[PDB]
């Protein structure tokens, strides 16, 4: 999260955490942090129990490297995540996102795999009981028209799914906005 400690000061500000990004450069080393310092520095002070507990899973698929340190090269990933730049940009951090977690080529069991780490029936509404049933009801609809696997190309095919899927992943793929699933 972040310790300005309000979501209206962050929407004025509309580029708190890149300031911070840029000063922590002062601060902290050239390019190297820990993730202990990371998280302390960022917030989750309290409020944050099993909330802290469903972040570690995320934070190991989000760090990439899955390292136990933060190099200069994992900001420069960290900026996407709060952004998105460039539309060009955009497309290639999507797929650096997912980093290639498997052998390549993602099918959509695969895909109801992943969703764990996207996120859950958390939200109070939507997934009328499962999101799974809606990413199979619109792959299967989309049957990409042959094919149903997804390559290199019909990767960023996957973020056209759906709207509504992608709202819930739009959330899910940020660093602040994730106080908002908190407050929810």
């Amino acid at each position: 999260g972040n310790i300005m400690d309000g979501k209206s000061v962050e929407e004025l500000s509309s580029t708190e955490c890149h300031q911070w990004y840029k000063k922590f450069m002062t601060e902290c080393p050239s390019g190297q942090l820990t993730l202990y310092e990371f998280r302390q520095f960022f917030g989750l002070k309290n409020l944050s129990p099993w909330a802290s507990q469903y972040v570690e899973q995320m934070f190991e698929t989000f760090d990439f490297n899955k390292d136990g340190y933060i190099d200069f090269m994992e900001y420069e990933a960290a900026l996407s995540l709060v952004l998105k730049g460039k539309v060009e940009q955009k497309l290639r951090w999507y797929f650096k996102l997912y980093d290639v977690d498997g052998n390549g080529c993602i099918d959509r069991d695969e895909l109801l795999t992943i969703i764990r780490a996207i996120r859950a029936i958390n939200p109070c509404s939507d997934s009328t009981m499962t999101a799974e049933e809606f990413t199979d009801t619109v792959f299967s609809k989309i049957d990409v028209n042959g094919d149903g696997e997804l390559s290199l190309e019909e990767f960023m095919e996957g973020v056209q799914k759906d709207q509504m899927l992608l709202d819930t992943l739009t959330r899910s793929l940020d660093l602040t906005r994730i106080v908002r699933r908190l407050q929810n």
